RNA sequence: AAGUGUCUAAGGGCGCAUGGUGGAUGCCUUGGCAUCGAGAGCCGAUGAAGGACGUGGGAGGCUGCGAUAUGCCUCGG
């Protein structure tokens, strides 16, 4: 996946966007897995793990980087 | 003629032989019991103890975790 050195380049609005795109990612990733045409399973955990990241890099952002 | 004279088993008893059931005995153990030697002696409105519901690629329970959900960051091994 994405690494923390470098999304800690990304400023505000690039790591929003990044979110964003991301989360767009996991909806699309859990419909093709519903309707059965994923076949890299994994994808689900590596999404997730990146958006769980985003946020982490925000929170310590707004507190204190 | 008179007299003597067995055998058999529908089933049963006892003894062997050969099986079945059952789980005693023997020997174990990821479990307990009683202590001894050091700790640490509180946790909570900055929301506790304890829970409900959720969370995994596949159903449920345990266990971990909380919509960032068997996990995120950093520093060590
Ligand atoms: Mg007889
Ligand atoms: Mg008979
Ligand atoms: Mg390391």
């Amino acid at each position: 996946g994405v690494s923390p050195g470098e999304l800690r380049e990304l400023t505000d609005e690039e790591l929003a966007e990044r979110l964003r795109e991301s989360k767009e990612e996991l909806f699309n990733l859990r419909f093709q897995m519903a309707t059965g045409q994923l076949n890299n399973n994994r994808r689900l955990r590596t999404v997730r793990q990146e958006i769980a990241r985003i946020y982490t890099v925000l929170r310590e952002r707004e507190l204190g980087l």
